[PDB]
């Protein structure tokens, strides 16, 4: 493991607190596109020139032409990404990729099939997985594992700030450190329950006073990836209710003028109490009793290994600062500014 005495930012788009996005560039010359970074997943993935326009999501966002880089390598094997709430699907190739000015070989796969729900539903064109190899489709190298054999970077870990927003920067990650003008306080750590995955161990989910969720203990996926906080079906119906909350199809609501009196949450990990108000996770786009307003909390059933687990999204790392350490296997989190 080299450490060498660089950093790297990327700058992220913020749209409707739901997508955060940034740039990278593919190929010779360049091919930019829009990607989510996922700390809940290993592959790199943009859409392909050969996924069929019969694909309306390939019609609406950018293609890779293989044919117009002179860097492009070609492998071919299939491939084949079953997120929680869609696939993607189609074929491993090789060829640059800039990131935040650092230039590395990577393997990626180019989609040749992605649904119009959702994909149809996404600002961004494709994925950059943040995670370890051990949850990699197809044994392909991390990005992150191939920028760190550079040795380049000054530490062997990266940290994400959403701000919440939206002419202001939408978010930022630093590939190689964390940026204190973004965080206050100090950091507070926790160790993965395992290596190969984000995940850590959270001792309870307070609502209010009434202590509803997980007494003895459950997991936690840190998750840069996903919009919200999701539970396990169970845990979110009960924690629901607690809010008077009504379940509709795909999300949870409430009378919009009731949504400042919804309690406090907070979420016990590794010592700290970690609060989200009722302004954290509402989303309050009118204060009426004749309009329902969405939460940013989604109930969530994930299969083992991984689940069951609740997952901490962009509504949580909104309010923290959240640092991914690689060398020691934890995970800082501060408060974000
Ligand atoms: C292969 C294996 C590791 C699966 C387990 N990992 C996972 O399911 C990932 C866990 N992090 C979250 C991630 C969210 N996805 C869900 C998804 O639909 N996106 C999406 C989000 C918002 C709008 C439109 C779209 Cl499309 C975003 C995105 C990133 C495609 C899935
Ligand atoms: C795809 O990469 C793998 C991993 O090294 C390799 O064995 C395989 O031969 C590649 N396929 C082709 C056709 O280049």
């Amino acid at each position: 493991l080299t450490l060498g005495n660089t950093t790297s930012s990327v700058i992220l788009t913020n749209y409707m607190d739901t997508q955060y996005y940034g740039e990278i560039g593919i190929g010779t010359p360049p091919q930019t596109f829009k990607v989510v970074f996922d700390t809940g997943s290993s592959n790199v993935w943009v859409p392909s020139s050969k996924c069929s326009r019969l694909y309306t999501a390939c019609v609406y966002h950018k293609l890779f032409d293989a044919s117009d880089s002179s860097s492009y390598k070609h492998n071919g094997t299939e491939l084949t990404l079953r997120y929680s709430t869609g696939t993607v699907s189609g074929f491993l190739s090789q060829d640059i990729i800039t990131v935040g000015g650092i230039t590395v070989t990577q393997m990626f796969g180019e989609v040749t099939e992605m649904p119009a729900l959702p994909f149809m539903l996404a600002e961004f064109d494709g994925v950059v997985g943040m995670g370890f190899i051990e949850q990699a489709i197809g044994r392909v190298t991390p990005i992150f594992d191939n920028i760190i054999s550079q040795g380049v970077l000054k530490e062997d870990v990266f940290s994400f700030y959403y701000n919440r927003d939206s002419q202001s920067l939408g978010g930022q990650i630093v590939l190689g450190g964390s940026d204190p003008q973004h965080y206050e306080g100090n950091f507070h750590y926790i160790n993965l329950i395992k290596t190969g995955v984000w995940q850590i161990q959270m001792k309870g989910v307070s609502v209010g006073s009434s202590t509803l969720l997980c007494e003895d203990g459950c997991l936690a996926l840190v998750d840069t990836g996903a919009s919200y906080i999701s539970g396990s079906t169970s845990s979110i119906e009960k924690l629901m209710e607690a809010l008077g909350a009504k379940k509709r199809l795909f999300d949870y609501v409430v009378k919009c003028n009731e949504g400042p009196t919804l309690p406090d949450i907070s979420f016990h990990l590794g010592g700290k109490e970690y609060t989200l108000t009722s302004a954290d996770y509402v989303f309050q786009e009118s204060y009426s009793s004749k309009k329902l307003c969405t939460l940013a909390i989604h109930a969530m059933d994930i299969p083992p290994p991984t689940g069951p687990t609740w997952a901490l999204g962009a509504t949580f790392i909104r309010k923290f600062y959240t640092e991914f350490d690689r060398r020691n296997n934890r995970i800082g989190f501060a408060l974000a500014r």
